């Protein structure tokens, strides 16, 4: 019956998520100035318990789906998966379906090979010296590293920019109005829905194709219900690749155009990069070996750049039961919510928080590790990032053969890189103009 300390403002229409809309970032940090480390703001009919700090946190990233359930707590998820149901399980089980055969261990080193592989075709056509915008450079990329890793080299084939260009439209239908409900007649939820029939088109045409002349869309192709009708639509099949790519789509399109910004932005920092990659790669060994082994400069940089830009700047839950945190009681159906984009700057674990420092996590130092609970671009605890590592060798495939391919410099002014934060996917601003000349 008692209500929860509420951050200022909120008077709009819906409450704080025109805010939310606008300054998702500087409303947060807001609820953590004005009221500590448990807060609230409201995002239209709901409220949302916000904690920061290493305490709340803890109580947060260690809770199970038992008490803080992750299942129902992204709903902009609802109209990407769509309906369809290739693999029929329970929620859970079907999670792990869509990433864990991809992010297997023994298939990281195939996978490093590949991205090298699509990363020269992006660049094939670059010549001596040119202009890219890193959006556009990235986020075509790493549709191409995703759909070959996760689906298959053959799929990747049949791809086209087409695919990525609807793609950042599903993307782009996340606003957080789809905490109201994700079906309202909004004009970006309509875009998302057209670009969800694009996709689903595109798939539809390669199979037509394939069937006029083994991966898993070959697979899937040929399974047959009882009486010979094949079993799976183009809109199942689709639901479930564009499931599949989901959450390595936009972080890592983020995480290498924010690496290469920082690393432009910081050209100590770059430099030691380049010497580090020149010396390793004297050894004559593939990207297949290097980018699952140390690169401790790059890593550090990557670090770093993850704890000041991390793509999801809020992870959420709903509460389960009533919970007391730090005297202040979250009931049964509230959104409780921690965010990296704080935490991962809480001037008392990380000196100098706005500071690009990646010697914060070199080995007598290791910030992210001591700070257990509050370096949090991967979350922690229960539902910690399972891609986590494919990630990070991602990052380190693409950058070991950019890097050392071109030299890059912005073209626009350092301070004029930044994100777009209005939708729950959070992708980089345009213009981001880069220019690139080959090493000599
Ligand atoms: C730099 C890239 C990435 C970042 C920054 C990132 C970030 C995160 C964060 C913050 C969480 C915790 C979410 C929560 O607590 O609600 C998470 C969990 C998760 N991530 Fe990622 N992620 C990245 C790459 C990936 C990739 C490549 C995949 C799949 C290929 C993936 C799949 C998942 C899954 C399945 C979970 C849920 C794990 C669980 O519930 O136990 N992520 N990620
Ligand atoms: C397909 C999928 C992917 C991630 C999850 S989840 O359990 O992490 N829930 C968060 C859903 C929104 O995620 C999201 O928007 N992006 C994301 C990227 C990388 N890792 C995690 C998340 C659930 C389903």
């Amino acid at each position: 019956a008692v209500a929860l300390p509420r951050v200022s403002g909120g008077h709009d229409e819906h409450g704080h998520l025109e805010e939310f809309r606008t300054d998702p970032i500087g409303l947060m940090q807001r609820v953590r100035d004005e009221l500590g480390d448990v807060g609230t703001f409201q995002l239209a009919g709901k409220q949302v318990v916000l904690l920061s700090g290493s305490h709340a946190n803890e109580f947060f990233f260690r809770a199970g789906d038992d008490d803080l359930d992750q299942a129902k707590a992204y709903p902009f998820m609802t109209p990407i998966f769509g309906e369809g149901v290739v693999f029929d399980a329970s929620p859970e089980r079907r999670k792990e379906m869509l990433h864990n055969a991809a992010l297997r261990g023994e298939q990281m080193k195939g996978h490093a090979a590949t991205i090298e592989d699509q990363v020269r075709r992006m660049i094939a056509d670059w010549g001596e010296a040119g202009e890219i915008d890193l959006l556009d450079f990235f986020a075509e990329l790493t549709i191409y590293t995703s759909s070959a890793c996760l689906i298959g080299k053959k799929f990747r084939d049949q791809l086209d920019g087409r695919f990525a260009k609807l793609y950042h439209e599903l993307e782009r239908g996340t606003d957080p109005l789809a905490y109201v409900d994700p079906y309202l007649p909004i004009e970006s939820f309509r875009r998302r829905d057209e670009a969800r029939n694009g996709l689903v088109a595109l798939v539809a045409d390669i199979m037509n194709g394939r069937i006029a002349n083994r991966d898993m869309l070959d697979v899937l192709i040929a399974v047959k219900a009882e009486t010979g009708t094949p079993r799976f639509s183009a809109d199942e099949i689709t639901g479930m690749f564009i499931s599949m790519m989901f959450a390595g789509h936009h972080t890592s399109s983020g995480t290498a155009s924010w690496t290469l910004i920082e690393l432009m932005r910081h050209r100590d920092a770059y430099a030691a990069v380049i010497d580090e990659l020149d010396e390793l790669y004297g050894d004559g060994r593939s990207v297949s070996f290097h980018a699952l082994r140390q690169i401790p400069q790059l890593e550090n940089v990557l670090k770093e750049t993850l704890r000041l830009h991390p793509p999801l700047i809020i992870l959420m839950r709903v509460a389960k039961g009533e919970f007391e945190v730090q005297g202040h009681r979250i009931h049964e159906g509230d959104l409780v919510a921690a965010s990296p984009a704080i935490s991962n700057r809480i001037p008392e674990d990380f000196p100098d928080p706005h500071d690009f420092v990646p010697a914060r996590y070199e080995q007598p130092r290791q910030e992210d590790l001591l700070n257990r609970w509050t370096w949090i671009p991967f979350g922690a605890g229960r539902h910690r990032c399972v891609g986590a590592a494919f990630a990070i060798m991602q990052i380190k495939a693409i950058f070991s053969v950019l890097l050392r391919e071109y030299e890059f410099e912005m073209a626009q002014p350092p301070e004029s890189y930044r994100n777009d934060h209005s939708k729950m996917v959070v992708q980089l601003a345009q213009p981001a103009a880069v220019r690139y000349r080959r090493r000599t």
